[PDB]
Parts: C-alpha cells; structure tokens; sequence
C-alpha cells in the first residue's frame, strides 16, 4: 500500500513522488489524471501516465471521445487504469493558461468523492496554470474520501508541507 506519506489532515496524505512511479510500485484502485476536456494527453501527468501505459491510454480515450463526445471542464470519467491502476479517474480541472473559471476546481475535486480511496496530482497545478498552494486548500476542504498526493515538484512539496495550515 501507500508509503512514506504526510498525513496532512484525517484524509488527506502527501508525498514528493512522480505518480507514474507511485502508480506503478503501489497498483491502487485509482489514479488520477490531470485531463482535458478532449482526453488528449500530451504534456504533464497526463503525458506521463499515458506514456506509461504505451499510449494504450489515448487510444482508449480517443475510442471513450468519440462514442461520448468531450468532458465538461470540473467532470470526469472513469477509464482503465492500464498497467497501473484497476482504474484510471480522467478530471478534468480548470486550466487557468486558457482562461477557464478557478471556481470550477471545486467541482473538478468532488469527483474524487466517488472513490473511496485515491492516488491523485493536485488539480489544475502544473501546467494547468493555478497557484499549488490553492489547489490543496480546496483539495483538503473538499475531497472527504483517502486521497494520497503525489506532487512531483521538491521545491513545490516542500512550500506546500510549510504553508499548509
Ligand atoms: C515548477 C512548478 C511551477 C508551478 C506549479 C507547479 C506545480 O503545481 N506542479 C505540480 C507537481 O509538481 O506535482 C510546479
């Protein structure tokens, strides 16, 4: 199972680790994928959970996309998780770089109560353009089942463990 994470508050846990590595050692129920609306994982988490599937992820996505059509920015789906998941949750949090409304990362963290436990990045960090800092707030006042971050960023991890009230 899990090892080696802060335990920040009665459900949430964190970790300085890449989630592909994470993904691959612990096998969970669920990981998490920062997605797109369009399941196109090019860059970031999802570029790397996808490349580490063999792009056996983006052929499935391409397949879930053209029968379902785009996600809506703050929605999910459930896909597989390939050689490193049983399943993989593609959310979908706003991405500040294109202008999407902050307030949406709310919604985008509800999803990972349908799951009881979760391997997860921060939501709309990175690439996607948010402060880091924020995301966790609102991960930690939203989410009320087990989530494990991963955050890949040391300098990140470490501003994230000092500031985190
Ligand atoms: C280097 C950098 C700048 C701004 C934001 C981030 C970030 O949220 N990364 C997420 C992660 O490392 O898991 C990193």
């Amino acid at each position: 199972s899990f090892s080696g994470y802060l335990k920040l508050t009665d459900n949430v846990y964190i970790k300085n680790a890449d989630i592909v590595e994470e993904a691959k050692k612990v096998k969970p129920t669920v990981v998490v994928n920062a997605a797109n609306v369009y399941l196109k994982h090019g860059g970031g988490v999802a570029g790397a959970l996808n490349k580490a599937t063999n792009n056996a992820m983006q052929v499935e996505s391409d397949d879930y996309i053209a029968t379902n059509g785009p996600l809506k920015v703050g929605g999910s789906c459930v896909l597989s998780g390939h050689n490193l998941a049983k399943h993989c949750l593609h959310v979908v949090g706003p991405n500040v770089n294109k202008g999407e409304d902050i307030q949406l990362l709310k919604s985008a963290y509800e999803n990972f109560n349908q799951h009881e436990v979760l391997l997860a990045p921060l939501l709309s960090a990175g690439i996607f353009g948010a402060d880091p800092i924020h995301s966790l707030r609102v991960c930690v006042d939203t989410v009320r089942t087990n989530v494990y971050l991963a955050v890949f960023d040391k300098n990140l991890y470490d501003k994230l463990v000092s500031s985190f009230l």
